[PDB]
């Protein structure tokens, strides 16, 4: 009377999920999204100029492996979640 099924990787995919979708909660609070007010970000960008710049990526994350690497510890670990 055990239980059977084709495969378990759909068991697997399901947890993915689990922890994606109960992510949200565990950083930001049901209480409060607080999300909208990274939303006002774009506003902001506006009041600051109407032309954007002043802004630089991918570069900038050139350094920090050979800051992360040469530092003992950095606030990001080796687990991206």
């Amino acid at each position: 009377m055990q239980p059977i099924q084709i495969a378990i990787v759909a068991l697997v995919v399901a947890i993915i999920i689990a922890i994606v979708v109960w992510s949200i909660v565990i950083i930001e609070y049901r209480k409060i999204l607080r999300q909208r007010k990274i939303d006002r970000l774009i506003d902001r960008l506006i009041e600051r100029a109407e032309d954007s710049g002043n802004e630089s990526e991918g570069e900038i994350s050139a350094l920090v492996e050979l800051g992360v690497e040469l530092g003992h510890h950095a606030p990001w670990d080796v687990d991206d979640l």
